[PDB]
């Protein structure tokens, strides 16, 4: 049974072997395979072939559709989401999502159920050139903020690839299964239970838990959530701020041109993942920006964070919701256990660091703890 957690920008593959649960390397012998698809002329390319063609093929790339999950076009969430997207987001018969784009020569309309489904398509390929045999049962992340219809919408992709998910397992429950299997000298059933607070921040979302564990015993107590709060909020800051910063030193507007403002979504994102572990003044450098236009600029974490500012106060209202929900005190909690790629940002462990009053703990692969957990489930 092979764990799946597809993510809105990356996904990973875990199965348990011989003695635990392994991830599964892909044919760059990467664990992480980007949740990109590319539609060329010839053919379609699924990870980081096709991410690494994103500004290329802008248009006939697709990605970050992970959100559309059971949406309707005229819902006002997916209106804002289309503004910001290269390629063509178009409403569906039945009023769903509709992706457009050109392929085998040919303009082509799919749903987002078929285009998770080649995502899926790919992992189950993955899974099956490591494993040396068919893979068919599997199990699926879903974010804990997921409705049924959004949770049905992604059971109906896998149908499609003729998997046989025995189970939709919550991002904050496979994380809880992990640490429940994994962390040594949990309480005996005899004693207290040992509160765990779990905290998952990917590029869309905040999610956070609360867990009572004894040793082969584990209780969630509640969840709370920011579904518009996730990594990609802060790459918009950054992006929105170089923006102007180029309008003046350089007279160019980077949102007039798609393929210039796709590429400073990238080197914003790649210079927020830096700011994680360098603190100094750190370049932007974007060659031939538009116009044959060499652009330029700076930033610093501390300055990072200010102009992050008041998404940095959206964290710790999940936090207050989580407490509201559990009737629990930070008192109560023994540890905060974070995962997911984005909590890995210093100022928001910080906020989370000062909510509950205690230091960060980092048990768990923040990249591979939730597929581990969907692994583990059956
Ligand atoms: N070292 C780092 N510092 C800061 N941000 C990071 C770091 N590593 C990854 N990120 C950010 O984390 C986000 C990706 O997190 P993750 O892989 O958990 O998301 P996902 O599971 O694909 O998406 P979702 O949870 O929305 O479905 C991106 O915004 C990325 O820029
Ligand atoms: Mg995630
Ligand atoms: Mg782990």
């Amino acid at each position: 049974v092979v764990g799946l957690d597809v993510g809105s920008q990356s996904c990973y593959i875990a199965v348990a072997r011989a003695g635990g649960i392994e991830t599964i390397a892909n044919e760059f012998s990467d664990r992480c395979t980007p949740s990109v698809i590319s539609f060329g002329s010839k053919n379609r390319t699924i990870g980081v072939a096709a991410k690494n063609q994103q500004i290329t093929h802008a248009n006939n790339t697709v990605s970050n559709f992970k959100r559309f999950h059971g949406r309707a076009f005229n819902d006002p969430f997916i209106q804002k989401e289309k503004e910001n997207l290269s390629y063509d987001l178009v409403p569906l018969k039945n009023g769903g999502v509709g992706i457009k784009v050109m392929y085998m020569g040919e303009e082509h309309l799919f749903s987002v159920e078929q285009i998770t489904a080649m995502l899926l398509t790919k992992l189950k390929e993955t899974a099956e050139n490591s494993l040396k045999k068919p893979v068919t049962d599997c199990v699926i992340s879903v974010p804990s903020f997921f409705t049924d219809a959004e949770r049905r919408s992604v059971l109906d992709a896998a149908q499609i690839v003729g998997l046989n998910c025995l189970r939709l397992m919550n991002d904050m429950t496979a994380v809880a299964l992990n640490y429940g299997i994994y962390k040594q000298d949990l309480p005996s059933l005899d004693e207290k239970p040992r509160i765990v607070v779990f905290v998952d921040m990917g590029h869309s979302a905040f999610q956070v838990s609360a867990c009572a564990f004894n040793k082969g015993k584990l209780k969630v107590l509640g969840t709370a959530f920011d579904p518009f709060l996730g990594g990609k909020n802060f790459d918009e800051k950054l992006v929105e701020h170089f923006c102007a910063e180029f309008k003046t030193k350089y007279k160019l507007d980077a949102k007039s041109k798609i393929r210039a403002l796709l590429r400073l979504y990238q080197e914003c994102e790649k210079l927020k993942k830096l700011m994680s572990s360098n603190s100094t003044d750190l370049p932007l450098n974007i060659e031939c920006f538009m116009n044959d236009k060499d652009v330029s600029g700076k930033m610093n974490r501390s300055q990072f964070e200010e102009l992050c500012a008041e998404l940095l106060q959206k964290i710790e209202v999940p936090l207050y919701s989580l407490l509201e929900q559990t009737h629990l005190k930070v008192e109560d909690v023994s540890a905060v256990e974070i995962v997911g790629g984005a909590t890995r940002i210093p100022a928001v462990k910080e906020r989370i660091a000062k909510f509950f009053g205690k230091d960060i703990s980092t048990t768990l692969n923040a990249d591979e703890a939730v597929a581990r957990g969907c692994a583990l489930q059956c």
